[PDB]
């Protein structure tokens, strides 16, 4: 079963991505296909997928950036019926925004079933343009047609695939504490988390003792990323992945703080250090203490 | 001995606290006598003192404000000598930036003795109006002048009399682990506090399920406190107090995030709830981690 989490979603015979046109959060805005580009944020085109209780393989998708959700409209079962972002909620019962994601029959890519209507997301005629319709259709499970098969790019770790990740690094201290904050987390490119540290201004702050040092640099990172995310995504539920370490040296006698985030396949962290915006595999420090 | 500290010291005699003169970073700005406001910063007004290694209840004084330091000018044992601020460092071997501190004949003022001339920093003729003149004079040890007394009121906590605060607190859970980052803190009154929380926009800031839930608050508000300090003062070697906790309610079922500072009397914490700039003995949660 697709698991609770941030996808990109990409057709798997042409190399477009469910798209929400434009952002926008009206009510009827298309949602069609649209080139993207990898290791990147592409703002409208991630799709939180919130599992519904007692409900079996079946989600709400909330796009990330405008808060409207995956809408077939009317529920019309006829072929060619508009997909398109509209208002909802998380959890609700409107079939028209209530969709059954499973495995299609290559094993690797879903397809996409619209609850009450039960006809399929469809790329229509497989038109690779930018801003091709996509839309309701008739269809089946088990057959081949590429037009209705969908790649779920998971770009969101749950806490414990964070917790993973910093268990297999080698640079943890055995006296290790980790201190997890939220539940789902939108995990950055390296070029996003570097924007964020330089519109935050801390490229240009002073080290100082006590006063603006290492501590500071860190906590004033996370706090950053954490307001951009509010400020960049309408939808809840998520949060951004950044954390705060504690490290100490080899030799015992001296402690550092600074950052890490994860790395593209999301199964190991890299370091960040907030004084400078480097990214390192070994900071110098194993880790006592982390908080994200 | 006096301990090192951030001080607001006021003379014995008259309510006058030891002055730079409108805080200012020239060299040979006066140090005056003026009024003060209890329970507020008094900007101008307080003093970090820093011992000298070896060299027994010897101290450099740097102005928090200024980060310049009482200097006696041209080390001169002459009585009216000016005391003004300097440039300096916190272990300069330049005697005229050095002052032996020691407790007065009465056993809770102290005397202020200049190391090189063995002069006394002085209240020239009690004089208690704003801008009186503070002067190197000569003394005694042991006389009962109040010319020559002063009371050094402690402004700040070192880190293990922060740990003694939140040990003595009957919220603390029995999991507790706390992670000290600094050495010294400013104290903050709470109506500084709160002036900060208001000037971070988090009184604005709307709770949203993980993206900006009270982990986003708790992280934003010590962030806030964290630039205030290095913003607004030029000394360094000391940090503003300013914690963060994650607790856990009493049934077991809830955890939250919050802040918290510390009492006038330095004795003990009170929470902070970022979420709406309310203080709080109880805030109904068991603390199972804090850094600060
Ligand atoms: C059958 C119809 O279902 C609901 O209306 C849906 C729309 O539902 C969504 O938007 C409306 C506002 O237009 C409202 O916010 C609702 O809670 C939300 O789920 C939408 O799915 C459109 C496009 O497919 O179709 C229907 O208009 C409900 O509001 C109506 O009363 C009625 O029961
Ligand atoms: C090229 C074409 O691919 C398949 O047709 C698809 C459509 O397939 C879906 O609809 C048809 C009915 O129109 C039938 O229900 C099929 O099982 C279902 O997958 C659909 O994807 C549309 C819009 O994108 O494009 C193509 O017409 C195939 O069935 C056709 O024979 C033909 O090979
Ligand atoms: C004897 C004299 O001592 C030092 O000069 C002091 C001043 O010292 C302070 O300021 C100067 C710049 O004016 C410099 O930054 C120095 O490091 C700092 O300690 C100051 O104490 C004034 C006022 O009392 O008196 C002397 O000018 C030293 O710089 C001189 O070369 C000389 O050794
Ligand atoms: C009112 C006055 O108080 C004391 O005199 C102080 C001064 O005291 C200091 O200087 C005198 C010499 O001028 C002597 O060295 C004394 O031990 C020392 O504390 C001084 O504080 C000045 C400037 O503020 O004010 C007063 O003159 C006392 O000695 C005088 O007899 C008289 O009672
Ligand atoms: C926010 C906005 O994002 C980009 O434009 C989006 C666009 O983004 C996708 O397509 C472009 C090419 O048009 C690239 O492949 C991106 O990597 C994709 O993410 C689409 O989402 C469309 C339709 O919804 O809207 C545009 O706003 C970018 O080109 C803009 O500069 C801007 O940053
Ligand atoms: C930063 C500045 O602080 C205050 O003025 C200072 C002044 O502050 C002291 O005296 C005032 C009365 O003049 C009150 O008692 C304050 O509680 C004291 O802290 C002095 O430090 C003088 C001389 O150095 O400089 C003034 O700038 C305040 O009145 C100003 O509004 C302002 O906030
Ligand atoms: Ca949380
Ligand atoms: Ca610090
Ligand atoms: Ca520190
Ligand atoms: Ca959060
Ligand atoms: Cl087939
Ligand atoms: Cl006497
Ligand atoms: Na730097
Ligand atoms: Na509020």
């Amino acid at each position: 079963s697709l698991r609770r989490g941030i996808y990109h979603i990409e057709n798997a015979g042409v190399p477009s991505a469910i798209d929400l046109k434009d952002g926008s959060s009206s009510d009827g805005t298309p949602i069609v296909g649209w080139q993207f580009t990898p290791d990147t944020i592409n703002w409208h085109q991630l799709w939180l997928a919130e599992p519904i209780p007692n409900v079996a393989d079946t989600f709400t998708l909330c796009n990330l950036f405008s808060g409207t959700y995956m809408d077939l409209y009317n529920g019309s079962s006829e072929a060619g019926t508009a997909v398109n972002g509209w208002q909802g909620t998380a959890f609700t019962t409107n079939p028209h925004q209530l969709w059954t994601i499973k495995k299609s029959s290559d094993g690797t890519s879903y397809k996409i079933q619209n609850y009450g209507s039960k006809t399929f997301v469809d790329l229509v005629n497989g038109d690779s343009s930018d801003g091709a319709k996509i839309a309701g259709w008739t269809g089946t499970w088990d057959e081949g047609n590429p037009h209705q098969k969908w790649y779920f790019n998971r770009m969101s770790v749950s806490s414990a695939e964070a917790q993973a990740a910093i268990a297999r690094n080698p640079h943890i201290h055995g006296t290790y504490r980790g201190y997890i904050l939220d539940g789902e987390y939108l995990v950055l490119p390296n070029a996003t988390f570097t924007q964020i540290w330089k519109d935050s201004g801390l490229p240009g702050s002073k080290w100082r003792e006590q006063i603006y040092d290492c501590d500071d640099f860190a906590i004033a990172m996370k706090a950053a990323v954490g307001k951009w995310g509010a400020d960049s995504w309408k939808a809840n539920g998520f949060a951004i992945f950044c954390g705060v370490m504690l490290g100490v040296n080899k030799a015992g006698d001296a402690a550092h703080a600074y950052n890490f985030t994860l790395t593209k396949d999301h199964a190991d962290i890299v370091f960040f250090e907030p004084q400078n915006g480097g990214y390192l595999n070994d900071i110098g420090y194993d880790s006592y203490m982390a908080f994200y």
